[PDB]
């Protein structure tokens, strides 16, 4: 799969996790099983092609104007 669903589902990962300490703060509040995979996902760039973070933001741009044509 591209990077640009990996950020997608990064993204749905962020509101979910915006949802539980912004509901109950008002257990799964206190350790999240996900928070190492996003800390491999941002070190799993090339700083230095195929992998580099410039590469990987084009093709996010390019996803999001493609989503945005869709529900025009």
């Amino acid at each position: 799969c591209p990077f640009a669903l990996k950020m997608a589902a990064c993204q749905l990962l962020l509101e979910i996790t915006t949802f539980l300490r912004e509901t109950f703060s008002c257990n799964y509040h206190r350790n999240m099983s996900w928070l190492h995979v996003m800390i491999l996902l941002c070190n799993q760039q090339s700083f230095i092609h195929p992998h580099c973070y410039l590469h990987h933001s084009r093709s996010c741009a390019r996803l999001v104007r493609a989503i945005k044509l869709l529900y025009g």
